[PDB]
């Protein structure tokens, strides 16, 4: 219940902080959805954001070990609330600072993400190499962005990003009203798996180029960032690609291919 959640709140002389990018999931329906995106629960589980602790107890209830990071401490005693009973591990920090590079291999993240992390936070999680799933909540422009097609608007690094690691799937859209306060924007379900690849800074580097200038050419793009215009003009031509291509026309492979060109 939106009412519950405010009610909650209200208890515990809570308003939810823009600072924290609050917004807590009132729907049980969508915390089951989230649970079973996630399931099972083959390795330790890692939640960023467990807010008022909803799908933190859905999932302790489903039986994974769970360890809960949360960066604002004001949440200590509704978590405690909650989660009252329940091996649950709190940790009040930062997640942007949590060594998750230590992890253990198999392990999973389980999420309401705050918007201002989601990025940065599972780009790094993704370069760890260490989880099995990672199943969480983004803005819907964020997921469409992690499971773009090439030729779209959305198609760009991060979508490059997500791909070189792992499998990505968009499995559901959540109204802002399935959080509390509701947001502007709708939000996604999202799941990546991952299939095995470490970070490749050279790839990145030329991924990065491609879409630094988004006005030019692939090979302008390129050429601005200091790739000999020669050779990648050469490299294109070797892809069957026409010479003025632009960066969101290639897929995965073709970057993988045009970087070991280029190389
Ligand atoms: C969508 S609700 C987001 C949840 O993440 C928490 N949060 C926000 N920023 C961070 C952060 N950097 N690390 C851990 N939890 C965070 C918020 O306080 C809230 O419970």
């Amino acid at each position: 219940s939106p009412q519950s959640v405010r009610a909650l709140l209200e208890r515990h002389g809570l308003f939810a902080d823009k600072r924290f990018g609050q917004n807590f999931l009132v729907s049980e329906a969508h915390l089951r959805r989230i649970v079973e995106a996630a399931r099972p629960f083959t390795g330790p589980v890692f939640e960023v954001g467990p807010g008022l602790g909803a799908l933190t107890r859905a999932l302790l209830e489903a039986g994974a070990e769970v360890t809960a990071i949360e960066k604002d401490l004001r949440l200590r005693p509704v978590l405690e609330e909650t989660l009252s009973g329940l091996p649950v591990r709190l940790v009040f920090q930062d997640a942007l600072l949590y060594p998750w590079e230590e992890v253990p291999q198999g392990s999973l993240l389980v999420a309401n993400l705050p918007y201002h992390i989601a990025t940065p936070l599972v780009t790094r999680l993704l370069k760890t190499g260490r989880f099995a799933r990672l199943v969480f909540l983004v803005q819907k422009e964020v997921a469409e962005r992690m499971t773009a097609r090439p030729k779209t608007p959305a198609y760009g690094v991060l979508t490059l990003r997500v791909a070189h690691h792992a499998v990505a799937e968009r499995l559901f859209d959540l109204p802002p009203g399935a959080f509390f306060p509701p947001p502007k924007v709708w939000s996604s379900l999202v799941r990546l798996t991952p299939t095995g690849a470490l970070d490749d800074p050279g790839l990145f580097r030329l991924v990065e180029a491609a879409f630094g200038k988004r006005r030019k050419t692939l090979l302008n793009a390129l050429a601005a960032a200091g790739y000999p215009k020669a050779r990648v003009e050469e490299a294109l031509r070797a892809l069957g690609l026409p010479p003025r291509v632009r960066a969101e026309e290639l897929d995965l492979e073709a970057f993988r291919r045009l970087r070991e060109g280029l190389e």
